[PDB]
């Protein structure tokens, strides 16, 4: 370009012209996108505060001399390695005064963002360097592998000895080194660069190669093991801080891993995700199977998957969908659920409702639907539903929403039937594209294994309390879902309730149900600690469904007997599918002590705002107790705690108890710090 | 039966008759089971040893007045609720002087094994009970699901409020009780089992019941709550002692979920575990589809699965295996692996050699070969190899062995490719028998989760040491694989090694060999703590493959510059091919520092049995450490107690330090006791 307004930047970088070529944003560009994408969160949050440069702040991150990483400003493309970082200091609606973390991203101008040593060394350091502080590690991917290469000074002096140098193409004994080569690796030091062992023939003296080393790191094996050290320090800080990665370019071999590992990731479009490159697998199969390396790891397959949670048109879209998804995480480690209020109130009723005769989406419930008579509000805040892993087992919904302020994970049941299309194996002529039925209401391994992800998405790094709208018939027991593991997956689910370690609430919609298989992998037992059953007094739950119930304990000779009341089969068989039905009710489960309470659709938000708020008041309690005597439960953690409360107050009073507890917080820390004297052992 | 030698059991407990004809022993025939499985451990180990009643006792366990277990000798069949329990305690030949567990199981003659209240808390029970001592829990499977059924004083005496008596058959209004029937419950106290409004129409006053309770338990949403918290709790018990289950008969919806929340399941046969029954599902779909439960539930089900570990031709075998499977476990939580030596002697070298070019079974590289000339020894005790999983994904070998007497658990790769045949989906008139073609030494999808899920249950209960014998060329980046999410299976296994409490082995075969994608998920660097890697020196291991390798290193063009040496481009090829060969040997290993040392195969035995051995004796001492400061790194605590080896001992040598340390045990454990001055704070 000649005569621009402007130095053109990817003159004054040449790199930044490479990156655009790649089809990916330049490393050092990146943390301008986040300033950007944090703006948008404010233009939609207030449109009219005014912002000031200083609520983004992006510091490099580099080694010094003792390795250990500072804070420097430099010129951008100085980068020795292949992977930078940058501790973003950003002021943001859920936290006003600032928030921090993380951001490692690979220089695809740098030896094509390959994965060297340096490089892993640099990515496990900045991993934990966010894992100590407790900040969120964003992750900008756009590599192509390990790096490879050969012994580059070897290969223009090797000698072969032949069967016979009169005939070349007879094979060869092996490969040796002169005198001359064995001293001009001498010269240069590289004399590690192989080792070798000096045998004389009916000639000369032959240095034998016996293993090539190479002079340059970063060739073979240095640079896998380098790989499984980040890939373990990830699966690390999945269950320590925040992790997201965001498929800016191509993804390969430990990059795919890196993907996953970090469990939450956005793809962008045309950008893929792979282990082995379509060239090579062509190659190994002889035939040309594949065109593109986007039938390998194309959004058509990791967005189907579930590796990938979301896409994203381009990477401004992929870094506003990160930060929209930190928005409901905490600063950092242990800190309070970021509470942030907008226009839509906790006081109000819940407006759109579900219809026992009318087929609805589930996600109305939650975020609310938009009607030509205004809009219907759902239970949670107008706006706040954040749906993730939308393409993979649409039988569940999952997602992140607020509730009068409180942000939260929420799992929904899709009621309406799955259209599943399984594409075609390019590498089987006789593949072909299948359809897959999923009746609503009904776990599947893909729903179960989606359902237990959502869970453990939410409890690590997340930290977030949850809610799941409980309405599922049971898990498929067909042939094909058995076969398939359904059970695995189920049992995923129990795992993560047992780990659960934030507020738990499970709640029967209106024309909501669970029965026998359902019940069992969420019930309150499960978690004791943190999970809460309710039932709406519209909602049915029992071991069997009215049908399958009578065909058990009503048989006909019990029909003949109750007949004596006043052919009419078909009618006195209604009399006995309501007789069922008169058995799931919430009442009995009242009656039976298995739900806390049951409610009423049109009251719900009213009551779990308040629930969910006191709860997180006296969760707060307990922990802060938990540091002293080590070795009192639960109960009598909260026991005490809750005598504390003035004798007037009403322990069942979810407003109330909430509006003391954050009244005192001051009088409760002096009584906490009172219980020093409990130093005791 | 008339007149028969001994007293008719089935008689003098008709139950005993009524398991049978259910094709499953009688709940309290089995404490008999493991007497007679017990014996022939024996029998195997010391064909000599004369064994005493003594060697076997079975107490039975009941809940007492404060509800607590207790050992109780009663006359079997007394069993007031419908599950059974027996703690065992037997001298076997890796514990002589006794071992315990606790044995639970359904009684299906008691309301056909169902899953009521009780049973469920007493399961609960008892599965804590075995936790708090760190005692293994074993479950016998025989069950129907949860307990169902209605408030039957309610059937007899419930009125309906027609359209018009009339016409009974013009639907009701609702269902109400008379001034009679309100009465009559109220004779029984029965009065709490209906919810009713009284109101009056143009008659008398009818008590509209708007939800029946009943007066029996388990009747609905209780049972349910009953199988949630067993299966919380078995799902808890994993973690903490070794769990098993073996399905001696149909096991049902919680029974379902209870084999496979514990794990490790041995499946008997013609015993289904189902969720939902083949003729309640046939119903769903109108169409006759499925015959027998054996379709959705049988071995050809979940032994392919992997939800069986194992099969069994019968109850006592069952039993046998159960007890062999324990015979690799410690008596209870956190004792030591057990040691039991055989005649295979440590000091022999290793047989059995892969050739490079000749198909060969891994098991023979572990457990050995008969061959006419004589038996070839393999890495691992004759005899000592148990197999496990043994059905599901072929691809991968894992089992339990012993190393010279040391247990351990072990996973080696099938090199012959795998014929995986999927049978049809009887619901689809479309399904077809499917095979699937699964090439060896490259991890799938499902052999990737085996082998996850085998460290797993290695690491959890079993408490066990592990080698694993690596030799994979990678994953499978095709589309299929890929699209089956073979990337969220690769992880699991770096979170499972993340997880591994023992020591760890990781070592390249022969003619063997680890690239890219597979020794990133491998690395000692995962888990340093407890993982260190070897390669034989005939093994290879490189990024890339010496194809792959030349075709971006070494093009054409660089072929030709080379070939300036002495059309002959066939055979210079090659000449690239060996070169790149050059650079993926264990030699360049060692000085990458990627292994700890290159190994010969046939003293690979030798070795590892030291190193391991001594390896379980530096563990056991940092253990001992790890209880007092607790603020000390895994480096310091080593390095504290190598600082106590004698001078004269070298540090590398594993016999001796080995030898020394179990000649100080008392001296070193006074030390250790010795450092309670460093009470401190």
């Amino acid at each position: 370009p000649i005569a621009t307004p402007y130095p053109v930047k990817e003159w004054l970088q040449p790199k930044r012209y490479k990156a655009h070529l790649m089809g990916t944003t330049y490393v050092y560009d990146f943390p301008e996108l986040f300033r950007q994408a944090s703006s948008s969160q404010w233009k939609n949050f207030s449109a009219d505060v005014k912002l000031t440069d200083d609520f983004f702040i992006s510091n490099e991150l580099i080694e010094d001399e003792n390795g250990e990483l500072t804070e420097v400003e430099r010129e951008p493309g100085a980068n020795a390695i292949g992977m930078v970082a940058f501790k973003i200091t950003v002021k943001t609606p859920e936290y006003p005064r600032g928030r921090q973390f993380v951001v490692v991203a690979n220089d695809i101008t740098f030896k094509i963002g390959s994965f060297g040593p340096q490089e892993d060394e640099f990515f496990n350091k900045v991993t934990e360097y966010a894992r100590k502080r407790g900040i969120p590690r964003i992750y900008l991917a756009a590599n192509s592998g390990a790096r490879i290469g050969m012994a580059e000074e070897i290969v223009p002096l090797f000698q072969v000895a032949w069967n016979d140098a009169a005939n070349p193409d007879k094979g060869f004994q092996y490969l040796y080194l002169t005198s001359e080569g064995m001293e001009t690796l001498k010269k240069f030091d590289k004399e590690n660069s192989v080792l070798t062992e000096r045998t004389v023939i009916n000639g000369e003296e032959r240095f034998v190669i016996k293993t090539i080393i190479g002079s340059e790191d970063g060739l073979g094996v240095e640079c896998l093991r380098g790989s499984g050290l980040i890939a373990g320090a990830t699966s690390r800080a999945y269950h320590d801080i925040f992790t997201i990665t965001l498929v800016t370019c191509r993804s390969v071999g430990i990059g795919a891993y890196l993907v996953r590992l970090g469990q939450r990731a956005i793809q962008v479009e045309g950008q893929p995700i792979i282990l082995t490159g379509a060239p090579a697998i062509n190659k190994m199969l002889g035939r040309e199977v594949y065109t593109s390396n986007l039938q390998l790891g194309g959004t058509q397959i990791m967005y189907n998957n579930g590796v990938s949670h979301l896409t994203a048109v381009d990477d401004l879209a992929g870094v506003e969908k990160i930060v929209e998804w930190m928005s409901y995480v905490p600063a950092k480690r242990n800190m309070p659920v970021p509470i942030l209020e907008t226009k839509d109130t906790w006081d109000r009723p819940v407006d759109f409702t579900p219809t026992n005769d009318e087929t609805y989406d589930v996600r109305w419930m939650i975020e609310g639907r938009e009607t030509e008579s205004g809009f219907e509000y759902g239970l949670f805040d107008k706006g706040s539903f954040f749906e993730t892993l939308s393409g993979w087992a649409k039988g569940v919904v999952v997602g992140r929403a607020r509730l009068g302020g409180i942000p939260l994970g929420v799992i929904g049941v899709e009621t309406r039937t799955v259209e599943n299309l399984i594409p075609a194996d390019p590498a089987n002529p006789n593949s072909a594209e299948t359809l897959i039925q999923e009746p609503g209401q009904v776990w599947h391994p893909n729903s179960a294994f989606k359902t237990a992800q959502a869970i453990n998405d939410f409890n690590n790094g997340e930290q977030l309390p949850m809610m799941i709208l409980a309405n599922w018939r049971g898990f498929s027991g067909g042939q094909r879902d058995m076969f398939n593991e359904v059970l695995k997956y189920g049992s995923f689910i129990v795992d993560a309730l047992v780990d659960y370690k934030q507020p738990i609430i499970i709640y029967i919609p209106p024309t909501g149900e669970l029965r026998g298989g359902s019940w069992v992998v969420v019930d309150p037992t499960i978690n004791a600690d943190q999970m809460e059953m309710y039932a709406d007094v519209n909602a049915r739950a029992g071991v069997l469904e009215p049908q399958g119930m009578v065909g058990i304990k009503f048989r006909r000779e019990k029909l003949l007997d109750t007949m004596n009341r006043l052919e009419l089969l078909p009618i006195y068989g209604q009399i006995s599918l309501q007789f069922a039905d008169l058995h799931d009710r919430s009442s009995r489960m009242v009656a039976k002590g298995v739900i806390s309470k049951e409610l009423e659709w049109t009251e719900a938000r009213r009551f779990f705002f308040w629930r969910l708020r006191r709860r997180l008041n006296e969760e707060y309690l307990i922990k802060r107790l938990s540091h002293q005597v080590g070795e009192a439960s639960r109960l009598e953690k909260i026991a005490r705690i809750r005598s504390w409360y003035p004798a007037s107050v009403d322990h069942e009073d979810d407003r109330q108890v909430a509006t003391w507890i954050e009244e005192n917080y001051k009088t409760l820390d002096d009584k906490l710090k009172g219980l020093k004297l409990e130093s005791f052992a």
